[PDB]
């Protein structure tokens, strides 16, 4: 195979700079990466690569990678290469992947229009295989910089595993009978779709709004509101496709039955030992729609109400209401308000300063080890 | 058994009550929880039932389990009956065990002495069965009521899993050849007798010094100094196993490598996405030994130095100046000179006020899948 003959010598450069993360904007550093890249029998030919090489060998005047982002916004071909530092993303070093791009709902793209790009993995070097890397945004390049119109890339193949090891599970444990009835026995295929259009909103509305980030972005880093900002796009995204007509009504409806379940279901179970951000917001969704008439609960078992986009409505505007007072009050007044909404609705230890699973969730993580 | 017969019985009522954690101190709840107890044909004769029977009956008037905790207190047999509340432990409802106690060294009883309880779980009602439940404090009874010489259990049997499931992979794998030697192929047996120390050493130096706890608990919930005082405590075990003469030799340099693996090792990795508090502390332990010569990394490996001890030292001395300022300053600035220490050896995150796996040990995780 001629990737992978490619990937292994990525693999191998890769395995050899591991412990020289701190030299990645050394000149001294860069150079010899280069050259080495510039050397490889098979990755050196590459125009991405030759692209990297030339952004490595300049960086020490402009220390971006104007050539290989270049070539990968403008999809040259469908290689990403480059040299990376994302924290959240720590396996991620010297890293090469070949994409395929999904199918689009052309409506979706145009009216919700963003620079996403959901797509498979083919093959990658072996960075990308961890579970964690679930995308790659224009900052995880050493540069760090992002512009609004970099692509951003989702790797859906990855959401499909996670929604059928996990969310699948947790459908048939915890839900009503017939509560996702598009989704049931759905092929990979189907989710995958549906996962597409999830991504493709989720970055369309994080732009929407009156604290839209990357603007307010360090305002929306602590975990529950980092967690609330996620969950107001894709309650955004949930009733896109319920209310809006242009979109094909088959596909919509399994689009919200999907946001819906991994909103409601799998993240509302991540982080140990206690929740992430996804979690938290999840947890703050499920106990709200409980309280508010969206979804109830008998014998520990969930059911969905009719009157639930009703509920999801009152639930975005009521995030709105707290948002809008960024045009009278300061941004840390709205992140005071944005926490009290937050904090009446999940289990928040104020002497820790931090939140636990809401028994609801923590019972389920003990039944299904998730 | 008649023991099997007495579980399964707890096991059915705690199914039954599973939705009640709210009327856990109703008394119409308790008076029907109690004549449940009673009339339960083999649970319902034992002493310990009887106990609890009469402390829920009671409860309006009296708010405490006394009669239990009488009967647990006086260890008049090996079971534990109860109804509990822990929100760290949250699979623990209506919950029945019986123990095993262990062999005690005199001095270490006599010199460290705290009403430590390590045992292992003979039998036990779901509840106790949960990974998670690692111990059995007084104020986890519902009455929330602890004194300083009400028992405190450790279930030693948990350590033991958890050191052959996480440690020892990791110890092979991270650890230089010869760092800990005599935990190689050690037998559960050896294992638990070194787990017992460390917890006997755990509770009492929880107590001592300038800021111990209980007293000064509420300033040390925030996960990075819940961390550092659980760090400050192990240190202060792994010198009392170096420096006092009157300990066995052989089971004092047991227990030495066994706490000290267990917070370099298996404590590290603790948390997904983020560290937990254990976690935090022991990349603050692991980054602080490495800058100032107790340990040295050789190819990926750590290599414990020769001067360990004296770094050790130095690192309690450090933790115990700036706990000592208490006496001239409030808790509060306490406190932020305890953050400030913490940060320079951990990757804090400002923006979101919490921390990320230090890359050493998420390469590990990955890795090791732990
Ligand atoms: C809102 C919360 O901070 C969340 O992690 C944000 C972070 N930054 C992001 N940036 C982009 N382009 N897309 C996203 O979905 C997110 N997620
Ligand atoms: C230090 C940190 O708060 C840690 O979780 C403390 C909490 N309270 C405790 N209380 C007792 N009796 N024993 C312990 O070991 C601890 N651990
Ligand atoms: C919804 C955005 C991303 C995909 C989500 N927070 C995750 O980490 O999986
Ligand atoms: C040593 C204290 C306890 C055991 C440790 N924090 C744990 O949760 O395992
Ligand atoms: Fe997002
Ligand atoms: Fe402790």
């Amino acid at each position: 195979s001629p990737t992978a003959a490619v990937i292994a010598e990525v693999d191998e450069l890769r395995e050899k700079i591991k412990g020289s993360r701190n030299s990645f904007r050394d000149q001294s550093f860069l150079d010899q990466l280069a050259q080495h890249i510039a050397d490889a029998p098979h990755l050196g030919r590459q125009p991405i690569a030759r692209a990297l090489v030339e952004d490595l060998r300049g960086y020490a005047s402009e220390p971006r990678l104007a050539a290989v982002k270049a070539h990968i916004n403008e999809e040259r071909d469908q290689h990403i290469f480059s040299l990376f530092d994302a924290s959240y993303f720590p396996s991620l070093s010297l890293e090469y992947l070949t994409y395929e791009t999904l199918p689009t709902n052309p409506h979706l793209a145009a009216r919700y229009a963003s620079p996403t790009m959901p797509v498979n993995i083919i093959a990658s070097s072996k960075g990308f295989q961890s579970r964690v890397v679930v995308a790659l945004f224009p900052e995880n390049h050493i540069d760090g910089i992002q512009r609004g119109d970099d692509l951003i890339f989702y790797f859906i193949n990855k959401f499909v595993e996670r929604h059928n090891r996990i969310t699948r599970k947790m459908i048939d444990a915890v839900m009503a009978e017939g509560s996702f009835p598009l989704l049931r026995g759905a092929d990979d295929r189907t989710v995958e779709q549906a996962s597409s259009w999830w991504v493709r909103l989720h970055e369309y509305h994080h732009r929407q709004g009156d604290m839209p980030i990357p603007e307010f972005l360090r305002y929306k880093k602590l975990k529950p509101l980092a967690g609330l900002e996620e969950l107001r796009v894709d309650v955004s995204g949930m009733l896109v496709c319920l209310n809006d007509p242009e979109l094909p009504a088959d596909e919509a409806r399994l689009a919200y039955e999907y946001i819906l379940s991994e909103r409601l279901l799998r993240y509302a179970v991540e982080g140990i030992p206690r929740p992430n951000y996804d979690a938290v917001a999840s947890q703050l969704l499920f106990n709200y729609l409980s309280e508010h008439g969206g979804i109830e609960l008998h014998g520990g078992v969930i059911r969905l109400c009719p009157e639930l986009p009703a509920v999801l409505t009152e639930f975005l505007d009521r995030i709105q209401r707290i948002e809008q007072r960024i045009h009278t009050t300061s941004a840390e007044e709205v992140q005071q308000n944005l926490l009290e909404f937050t904090n009446r609705y999940t289990d928040y230890d104020p002497d820790a300063k931090d939140y636990r699973h809401i028994p609801f969730f923590a019972e389920i993580k003990e039944r299904l080890g998730v």
